[PDB]
Order: structure tokens, then C-alpha cells, then sequence
């Protein structure tokens, strides 16, 4: 399993989103400022009718009896929810949101959703964390209080405590204003001192999202991914066992250390760093300490169902098909790490790897299975490696 869990971020993806705004007949009512969402005055008898079924269709009305009290109704499956709905300069329900609404429903909607299902384990998340190890807290080179402050992450972030997701539309959870850290609200309450201040003008380039990283570096492709490869390619490209072969593990951990600033673009070559095996490390590190897979997880399911044609002829088109509903920076990165990786095979006489050989280091890394249905998924990971292997093959004709 990967240190980064999937489940909440898979759940986001699967929760409804405000499916209508549902507008009036252009009544135009007048007591109302901002919205064509609002149904000025009516019955949550003829409320519901509006909505009805719909699961994610939402209406805005204001109350028959005490004016100047509107509220906002949404359903969700299972029934239709009434919330109120005030404005500090601001849409906003209750919790300390305050939004620019449809933002509230949708991120409502999120919220309710995930809290459903799963709200148990939402809970447990504070047992058996993981901070104590994970980064930096643990290498790099008393008491001190962490400042705190709920931030709106742009981009899909985890808590560096319970290492879960921060599901939410601007909700999130809180970013230490001094040492740069990033966890959940409620985490923050369990997250010991410590704290270190200057460990902030690091900016991790290591464990944070692929299209991310990318977007923020102005890239398409991760940099760590592009040196990487250039050296491994100046050096031992016919070094024998290319990516088989385990470097120092605590020297590998140098290295990844040395991408996350200590340099960051500006990283480092062939001596510091002689046993080429490390790098090769490194890199296979980079694309497993991703939080989500080069490979997607809502893309695992079906590049599964590809390579079980066994006619060569449609697997190939099948992985393409499939290859092609790939996020671009997945994909970009794919291409890349299939090249200079494929360019591997054309040198089996003095490495010994191959398609079907690295197909095997790979496969596992640049694939993850969703989880939570654990049984056939060991009878899969054989067409991960497969898969893998098919791309190094036939490289040049899918990109
Ligand atoms: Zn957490
Ligand atoms: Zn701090």
C-alpha cells in the first residue's frame, strides 16, 4: 500500500454535484438580491416538487412566516435537506465556510456524500497515524506551537498526519503559516509541537500530485523525472540490472531529499551519487511517492480489461483507447518513462532488461489497485506488469 490512501479522494469523485440550479419561470420576484435560484415565497410541498428525485438538484425560498429568512434545499437521495442560509458579505450554511454559492452546494454536497459513507472510519483516522514518519520530521539537517490557519488548497493535497485525503472545494483543512505544513482541521488538534519553522523554505517536490507539481512548475513533465533520466542515460545505461537492481536505500532517501529544494531543479550527478542504482532508486521512488498513480486509479479498472485480450491485435488498440483517457501529465510522464526506459531494452545485451523484465519493477509502482474489493486484485497484478511490459514494446506507435 501506498503511504498516500485513495479511499476519501476516490469517494469526491464519486459524490453529486449541484444538479440544478433549477431556475424559475423568470418570476423576478422582488424581495431578492443576488440569485435566479430563488423561488422567492413557497411551500416545501411545492418545493420538493421542483426538485424531486433529482439527487443534487438544490432551490432557494424565503420563509412564509418570519421574512427575510431564506433557506436553502438540496436533495440528496435519500430525502431533501433544508439549511438556512445566511451572508457575511458572502453565501454561506453553517459551518464556517462561507463560499460564492453553487461553490456551497457542491462542496455541501461533497461533504455530505463522504461524511455518509464512511464517516466511521473519517473518525479513526487519528488512531495509528502516520506523521511520526514521513518526512523530514524524521531526516533532513524542543517545543514551539504551530500558527495554524485553515487554507484552500489548490490542487489534490493530504494530511501530513493521517496522510489521507482533504476532501472539500476550498474547505480543507489548515497550512502551519510558520513551518509550512498541511493536515486536516481536526488532525491539527493531535499533531504534537515541534514544528520547524525554517523547514518551510523546502517545497516538496517529492509526494505532491503529478499534474500539480507540473501545472506549479510550468512543465508538462515532473522535473525529478527529466534529470533523473538524463543521468541515467549519460551513465550506466548498460549498467546490468537497470532498475532490478536496489541501491543504498538510505541513499536513495539523499537523493529524493535533494530534489525537495537543497536544489530542487538544481539537484545532482554521477559521483556524490556513483552507484547509478541509487538514481534508478530515486526514480522509481518519484513515481511511488505520487498520490495518485501514473496510471490513475479510475484508469486501472479498464487498462486491466485490456490486456486480458490475449489477440495482440486489440491489445494494443485497447491500451491505446484506454492510454488516451489519461490525465496529460499522467500521460506526458508515461511517454517519457517509456523511452527512456524503453531505449533500456535496446541493450538487454549488457543490462539484461528487457520489456517483460521491467514490465515487472514497473508494472507495481506505476499502477495501484483502487482497494476495498481485495480478493481477484491479487489474481490482476500479473496484467499490471504486463501492461507496462506492452508499453515499453510497442513505445513507438501509442506516443
Ligand atoms: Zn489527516
Ligand atoms: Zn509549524
Amino acid at each position: 500500500p501506498p503511504i498516500w490512501k485513495s479511499y476519501l479522494y476516490q469517494l469526491q469523485q464519486e459524490a453529486p454535484r449541484p444538479k440544478r440550479i433549477i431556475c424559475p419561470r423568470e418570476v423576478e420576484n422582488r424581495p431578492k438580491y443576488y440569485g435566479r435560484e430563488f423561488h422567492g415565497i413557497i411551500s416545501r410541498e411545492q418545493a420538493d416538487e421542483l426538485l424531486g428525485g433529482v439527487e443534487g438538484a438544490y432551490i432557494l425560498r424565503e420563509s412564509q412566516r418570519q421574512p427575510g429568512c431564506y433557506t436553502l434545499a438540496l436533495r440528496f437521495g435519500n430525502q431533501t435537506l433544508n439549511y438556512r442560509l445566511f451572508h457575511d458579505g458572502k453565501h454561506f450554511v453553517g459551518e464556517k465556510r462561507f463560499e460564492s454559492i453553487h461553490d456551497l452546494v457542491t462542496d455541501g454536497l461533497i461533504t455530505l456524500y463522504i461524511e455518509t459513507k464512511a464517516a466511521e472510519y473519517i473518525s479513526k483516522m487519528t488512531t495509528n497515524p502516520i506523521y511520526e514518519h514521513i518526512g523530514y520530521a524524521t531526516l533532513l539537517r524542543y517545543e514551539k506551537t504551530h500558527n495554524f490557519k485553515v487554507h484552500t488548497f489548490r490542487g489534490p493535497h493530504w494530511c501530513e498526519y493521517c496522510a489521507n485525503f482533504m476532501w472539500g472545494l476550498i474547505a480543507q483543512g489548515v497550512r502551519c503559516s510558520d513551518c509550512g505544513l498541511n493536515v486536516h482541521k481536526q488532525c491539527s488538534k493531535h499533531v504534537p509541537n515541534d514544528c520547524q519553522p525554517d523547514l518551510k523554505r523546502i517545497k516538496k517536490v517529492y509526494c505532491c500530485d503529478l499534474t500539480t507539481l507540473v501545472k506549479a512548475h510550468n512543465t508538462q513533465r515532473p522535473m525529478v523525472v527529466d534529470i533523473c533520466i538524463r543521468e541515467i542515460e549519460a551513465r550506466g545505461l548498460k549498467s546490468e540490472g537497470l532498475y532490478r537492481v536496489s541501491g543504498f536505500t538510505e541513499h536513495i532517501e539523499d537523493v529524493k531529499m535533494a530534489f525537495d529544494r537543497d536544489g530542487e531543479k538544481a539537484d545532482i550527478s554521477a559521483n556524490v551519487y556513483p552507484d547509478i542504482n541509487i538514481i534508478t532508486g530515486a526514480l522509481k521512488l518519484y513515481f511511488r511517492d505520487l498520490p495518485i498513480p501514473v496510471i490513475t486509479y479510475d484508469t486501472y479498472s479498464k487498462f486491466i480489461d485490456a490486456a486480458k485480450i490475449s489477440n495482440a491485435d486489440e491489445r494494443l488498440e485497447a491500451v491505446h483507447e484506454v492510454l488516451m483517457l489519461l490525465p496529460p501529465a499522467h500521460y506526458e510522464t508515461l511517454r517519457y518513462l517509456m523511452i527512456h526506459l524503453k531505449k533500456v531494452t535496446m541493450n538487454e545485451k549488457d543490462n539484461f532488461m528487457n520489456a517483460e523484465n521491467l514490465g515487472i519493477v514497473f508494472g507495481p509502482t506505476l499502477m495501484r489497485p483502487p482497494e476495498d474489493s481485495t480478493l481477484t486484485t491479487l489474481h490482476d497484478m500479473r496484467y499490471q506488469k504486463l501492461i507496462v511490459q506492452i508499453l515499453i514494446e510497442n513505445e513507438d506507435v501509442l506516443f
